[PDB]
């Protein structure tokens, strides 16, 4: 089997993106953020705090003639960016793009933080990285990949995000047009849950290429390329007025410049991020002070090839019994 699915940003600066999934019978319809660097499927729902629900469209298990409570079940997450959520499991069949999985777990939100409820346009994350790092207690759970991998033609999905433009999410398949030139494996460490690989170094511009190994993981739910301080120190350096400011949070830019491109390692082979692709606009309305798009990890503990760098690649992320990544220029 196969699918295939369309995902779209959900704003004019890809802050996320979004992607339909069919949930239950009859179907009902939740955009979803596929998320690599996590490995819950949870969902607005029915059962949400009322207060915490602002727009999303709900899940409604007692509509689905094929939801079952996963008794005594419940799951908690907390991101990155401190966002978190957390409730009770249920199990129903769960589409993407044409591809089914009957009795997928999908964790039904009782709670959600304050972000979840003020973007109204997700309706809850299924998660793409390993399923070891699933929260349901006291049975973990697997992943919507896991569960659909030995149905697949090969053991593989494939991330092609656009830059203010819609991309797709295809599972089971290598679509052989989406991308230029070849693709290029490295290896993963599956250690801790995530997509995790040394990218082998970075140019700024049309500076020279340092190779250096960077350890990161490739997080689709990660809008922004964290890398550590020194590489991006060097590259904001190249930018007439750019600064890091603790007040507002990271390395901001003057609107009126024109950024140089940045471009990473992946074994021989380099992904080229446009200048474009690393603007994330006015840090508030009508202010002049833009955002960067490169901000360092060194508050985070890993380096994130999130979607900034991502959206400038075909990424296969290979669930083989070895996993590997692969990337291509597009």
């Amino acid at each position: 089997s196969t699918g295939s699915a369309t995902t779209t940003p959900i704003d004019s600066l890809d802050d996320a993106y979004i992607t339909p999934v069919q949930i239950g019978t009859p179907a009902q319809t939740l955009n979803l953020d596929f998320d690599t660097g996590s490995s819950d499927l949870w969902v607005f729902s029915s059962e949400t705090t009322a207060s915490e629900v602002d727009g999303q469209t709900i899940y409604t298990p007692s509509k689905s003639t094929t939801a079952k409570l996963l008794s005594g079940a419940t799951w908690s997450i907390s991101y990155g960016d401190g966002s978190s959520s957390s409730g009770d499991v249920y199990t129903d069949t769960v589409s993407v793009g044409g591809l089914t999985v009957t009795g997928q777990a999908v964790e039904s939100a009782k709670k959600v933080s304050s972000s979840f409820t003020e973007d109204s346009t997700i309706d809850g994350l299924l998660g793409l990285a390993f399923s070891t790092l699933n929260t349901v207690s006291p049975t973990q759970q697997k992943t919507f990949f896991d569960n659909a991998k030995a149905s697949l033609d090969s053991p593989v999905f494939t991330a092609d995000l656009g830059y203010h433009a819609p991309g797709t999410y295809n599972f089971g398949f290598i679509d052989t047009t989406a991308y230029t030139g070849s693709i290029t494996y490295t290896a993963v460490s599956t250690k801790q849950g995530f997509w995790e690989w040394t990218s082998t170094g970075y140019a700024v511009g049309s500076g020279t290429f340092k190779s250096t190994s960077i350890d990161g993981i490739a997080d689709t739910g990660t809008t922004l390329l964290y890398l550590p301080a020194t590489v991006v120190s060097a590259y904001w350096a190249q930018v007439s007025g750019a600064k890091s400011s603790s007040s507002v949070g990271g390395y901001v830019f003057p609107c009126s410049a024109t950024l140089p491109s940045f471009t990473f390692g992946v074994g021989s082979a380099r992904i080229v991020i446009p200048g474009d692709y690393i603007d994330f606009g006015p840090i508030s309305t009508g202010s002049s002070s833009c955002f960067g798009g490169i901000q360092s990890s060194a508050g985070i503990g890993i380096n994130i090839f999130g979607d900034v760098a991502l959206k400038a690649a075909f990424v296969v992320f290979n669930g083989a019994t070895t996993p590997t990544l692969g990337f291509a220029s597009k």
